[PDB]
């Protein structure tokens, strides 16, 4: 701390929040949201709403010559029902695309993060916000006399929707999720609309959101989340067709990747019980993709989730210990998933983007 220090508002025009749909101003605090905060009620029931403010795939960009930075923050974890736990809260600091500092965050408190010893000279600073938490800012501080410039990069936009799991789980740190690794290797401006199982039911409000967002590449992975509720199979093809058509109103030529669910050791292996299976959902993703293509859509493609993450993926790539069901990839698993997704999307001809 010093009087001379340069104080920066979280709403300063030189700051860019990437991966955020809206920014909520609440009594001196700035909360990035992954849906329009004023309309949150439209997307989820009251309890579930908090998930929209979790800063997964959200990053703060700024150009500065400052050898240090300080952020006044508050990190709020999800409210647990009485069966109390004991998931490290990390914030990544990238300098010119390279990881400079992984910072351990203080929870449910008005706290201050201080990253000293950053390279001297002009550089792009990316603060990759925590993955399973709501993160709010009140101030950014830099060295006195330090420069502050907007990051003017115009990377192609990549929107990812779907999955039945939280992507922050098992990743080494926020910039090391499969999504973060895949976007960074490709040079893409990521936007995650992944809100685990509940948010992956092909809700028309999410399709409207995707449609109203800038996008150069769109990927949707669905199926299993609907299977998990045992309800949604009959309407599934109509909901998926409807979902793509809404997006196509504003993205008529943008590559849309229709992903069938990735292999789940738990869900894929459940006994059929004359009820639709995970395999049945995967076959519908295929059918809709062929139907859209057959009637003129040259920019709709099918991505087999078994090719991205199949049954051949060993325990060495899962986080969960033997007495639990393997559900999440570990740090190496997140790297494999990322390279595998890039390889499969390149095979479809959607990668590279520019």
């Amino acid at each position: 701390r010093a009087r001379a220090d340069r104080s920066v508002s979280p709403t300063d025009p030189a700051l860019t929040y990437r991966g955020a749909v809206s920014l909520q101003d609440r009594d001196g605090w700035l909360a990035p949201w992954r849906a329009p905060h004023e309309d949150a009620y439209l997307y989820f029931p009251k309890g579930s709403v908090g998930r929209l403010a979790q800063t997964s795939g959200v990053r703060l960009h700024l150009r500065t010559d400052s050898p240090w930075l300080a952020v006044r923050y508050e990190a709020v974890g999800p409210k647990p029902k009485p069966g109390e736990p004991q998931e490290p809260a990390l914030l990544d600091v990238l300098v010119d695309g390279e990881l400079a500092r992984t910072v351990e965050l203080k929870l449910d408190a008005d706290a201050e993060l201080h990253v000293d010893g950053l390279p001297a000279g002009d550089k792009l600073v990316e603060l990759w916000l925590p993955t399973l938490l709501q993160f709010r800012l009140a101030e950014v501080r830099l060295e006195a006399g330090a420069t502050l410039e907007k990051d003017t990069s115009s990377k192609p936009h990549w929107i990812h929707y779907g999955d039945s799991i939280c992507h922050g789980r098992g990743a080494a740190s926020p910039s090391r999720t499969w999504l973060a690794l895949a976007a960074r290797a490709e040079g893409l401006d990521l936007q995650s609309l992944s809100f685990a199982a509940d948010g992956s039911h092909l809700q028309p409000m999410f399709a409207r959101l995707i449609r109203d967002l800038p996008a150069d590449l769109i990927s949707l992975r669905v199926g299993t989340s609907n299977f998990m509720d045992g309800d949604g199979f009959v309407d599934f093809p109509a909901n998926l067709v409807g979902f793509v058509q809404i997006i196509r109103e504003r993205h008529p030529l943008t590559p849309i990747v229709l992903g069938s669910s990735v292999y789940s050791p738990f869900w894929d292996e459940l006994p059929a019980d004359d009820k639709p299976t995970v395999a049945d959902y995967r076959e519908q993703v295929v059918k809709v993709a062929e139907l859209l293509r057959k009637h003129g859509d040259q920019n709709v493609h099918y991505l087999d989730g078994m090719r991205v993450w199949g049954p051949e993926r060993g325990m060495e790539l899962y986080l969960e210990k033997p007495d639990k069901y393997p559900t999440h990839p570990n740090a190496v698993g997140h790297e494999i998933f990322a390279e595998s997704s890039r390889r499969e999307m390149a095979a479809l001809g959607v990668l590279p983007v520019r």
